[PDB]
RNA sequence: UGUCGACGGAUAGACACAGCCAUCAAGGACGAUGGUCAGGACAUCGCAGGAAGCGAUUCAUCAGGACGAUGA
């Protein structure tokens, strides 16, 4: 693991292809932009576990 | 661009080698971890931008 | 209707049995005394409606 | 005294004759909406004190 | 001269009239109430300076 | 009442004759100096409450 | 402003609704006029009743594969 701590509108980079971006918070909720390819997926983990256990959207 | 917004301390995923925490907030500043592999490589965009600058002899 | 712009601390006075008094404010809220006698009834509007709903009759 | 703690836009009732309304604050002053029939007199206690000394609204 | 040592949440005197309160710490800061009569002034050192120097009226 | 935020070794003033200077932490405990003419007094509020309640001198 | 939904690829969506302060006004009008965050406030927000009632609060810098460190 690697931790940054940044503020609301910064960005951040995963690899070559994927970008982060800290949109804003609203409370004790932080909202995050993703931006990657549909070569690779994104999703909370509440949800990794379906495209990972029975891979309901393989696309 | 995936939106997503997650509470402090909750989590999303990102292809199937890659996790990231949101581990919570200070101020407008949020705690980030990113957990991939050393295959490849995570930067804030003010220091990608080095990495986008070319580079030699690696450590 | 009849506006007045009343400031912390000063009164209103209504017929010649009501005095209304600004105790004082607190931000977006505002902090009122009513000093009505006990033969007229005071209520907050979302309390006032809810008596005038048709609840005074006996049982 | 009845005391209540009122937010801007928020409405109060007196009687079955008055209604009022707290339009708003500017600052430590306090815009107030009364809502009587002119069969009752409706003033600040600084002007309700020379009406009580035997007159109403002078020429 | 008084020195003492009090905790977070306690209180402190002088005069007759006058109250202080440690509202609680973060770090090196120390969030500090202070109550006394708009008979007296309160500031800081810095603010001081103005009302010993220059004053709130002019001659 | 005044709340103010001041970090260790800083001052801040009362009346025209009252210096307080907070003298540093430790933990949850704050050291505090306080200076003030012999015209006034000064105490802890547990010590305090012999001044106001009980008095120093009887009737 | 907080909360929720959303396998959604959208700088997205949904739900419940968020600046501060002075001067004039016997005015019946949701009146008029001007200024603007180290202050006189536990900065705002919530609950309620004939009582001048009641409860509760942080921000920022450095930085690497570490649920990072630190300052105010």
């Amino acid at each position: 693991m690697l931790i940054l701590t940044r503020k609301v509108g910064e960005s951040i980079n995963i690899g070559d292809d994927i970008t982060i971006t800290i949109l804003g918070v609203s409370g004790q909720q932080v909202r995050i932009g993703i931006n990657a390819p549909k070569d690779v997926a994104v999703h909370r983990e509440e949800i990794y576990q379906r495209i990972q256990a029975g891979l309901t959207a393989p696309d």
